[PDB]
């Protein structure tokens, strides 16, 4: 057994103010031969958040227990495109 | 067993003020071999986001536990290809 | 037995003021094998949002427990299209 | 058994004022061998969202548990096509 | 057994004032043969984030415990390609 993660609870009393925090979890953990990225955005629990993502890029990944024997992968990446986008008023 | 997540509950009290948070959990956990992005926004629980994404891109994975044994993955990625996006006003 | 998430439940407590938060979950978990993206918006529990995304891509994923014994994935891409989208007023 | 998600009820009080939250759950969680997106909006529980996508893909996706044994996937793309879209005013 | 991350729960007392903290968690852990990143944004728990990213990129990653055995990856990256992102105002 592994790859375990405890619980971030809020616990016991009252909260006012501008901007504070008690317990919580955010993140990336625990992915097994996987791709995260090439033209992503990610937003969640948040007050006028801007954002913008431009990408060109090749990703590839592998996992193996007892696998990936006598094997392969190719790969050949994006040639000869072209693409455009507007504005945001 | 494996890949464990605890709770991230409220708790007891009241909450008054500005963007306080208590508990709460936010990301990309536990995934096996596959594909996340490419061009892909994502926004939860939030006021007024903004986001702008493009890409041109080639993604490839695999996961195998007594897997993937004399086998084979081919990509050829996109070629000579022509978009347009207008605004947003 | 494996891969688990506990519960964010809001707990006890009256709640007032802007943009405040008590437990509550978002993301991408547990997936195996799948492919999410290419060209797409997700949008939930939120006010105003706007969003804009642009691609031009390839994407290839496999899972295997006794599984892809002797066997082949083959893919070749998107090859010399046009696409014109207009605007939003 | 595996693959499990806790609830995220809302809790015990009161509420008022202006973009808060208590529990909810929003995302994509346990899929296994799909595909999503390709030119996808979706959106859910909002006020006023705004969403453009625009799409040239390809996507490819497979899951065995004793499964995919001597076998083969072949996918060719799209190839040669044109497209317009309008205006909305 | 291995790879384990404890708890970090908020504790007992009030809590007033501006931009305070009390328990919590956030980063990127346990990752094995996986890639992150060739234009990404994250955002999470924030107050008026703004962010930027611009990426020409290739990502290559591998794990086997018994595996890799007699094996080949081969990647060719993006060559040749046109890209124009306007702007947010």
């Amino acid at each position: 057994r592994s790859g375990r993660f405890g619980g971030n609870p809020g616990g016991f009393g009252n909260q006012g103010g501008f901007g504070n925090s008690r317990g919580g979890g955010a993140g990336l953990g625990n992915n097994q031969g996987s791709n995260m990225g090439g033209g992503m955005n990610f937003g969640a629990f948040s007050i006028n958040p801007a954002m913008m993502a431009a990408a060109q890029a090749a990703l590839q990944s592998s996992w193996g227990m007892m696998g990936m024997l006598a094997s392969q992968q190719n790969q050949s990446g994006p040639s000869g495109n072209n693409q455009n986008q507007g504005n945001m008023q």
